[PDB]
């Protein structure tokens, strides 16, 4: 039963990496990520607000945020479909910035505090 | 992190019970079920083939199968987000029939056969 949930999550991650049934296509910078709108909504509160504004039959065709690192955005999308304590070598500054812009899980910023405990 | 995956599955199931971002609306009998198309596609390979056929023509799923018990379909969607060998006192016959028509996980029909053999 729980292994079924993990396997359904993996299959949905494969469908998001291939592009099958992508209700939304979010592209902040030159790069373009496309996936289901409900996925980004359940993952990020900013996408949830976009879905609340899109309830009035708007088109989730695209979306752009300034000074939100696109590599960090891709890493955050992957982290929505992946595990915890994932540093992955990106700058914590842009990481916290993107996490806030997407209204992502606060634990990311908590890990940011851990980064502040890593240099002294 | 993985408990987060199970909880995200539960949250997506709550969103599917509410109806947010329903790319398809499947109604077999008198009842009408609405949820995300990608959910049914990831759940069932028959839905995957229907999605491959429907990719060229964005339509509402409105899929209907004769002699496929709609309560069994609702129980199948809910248990698809639940698992854990749920029987729900419904006749195993219609359950196995719908599961076979949908090409659901073989474990469903296997547990049906095990229950039919325990009697």
């Amino acid at each position: 039963f729980p292994d079924h949930s993990r396997h359904l999550l993996q299959c949905l991650s494969e469908q998001r990496h291939q592009g099958f049934l992508c209700d939304c296509t979010v592209l902040v910078g030159d790069a373009q990520f496309r996936a289901h709108r409900a996925v980004l909504a359940s993952c990020s509160m900013y996408f949830h607000l976009f879905y609340k504004d899109q309830l009035d039959k708007r088109d989730i065709v695209h979306l752009n945020s300034d000074i939100v690192t696109a590599p960090a955005f891709a890493l955050l999308l992957e982290f929505m479909y992946e595990g915890k304590l994932q540093f992955k070598d990106l700058p914590i500054e842009d990481v916290l910035a993107a996490a806030s812009y997407l209204h992502m899980y606060d634990i990311v910023k908590v890990c940011k505090k851990k980064l502040k405990e890593k240099a002294t």
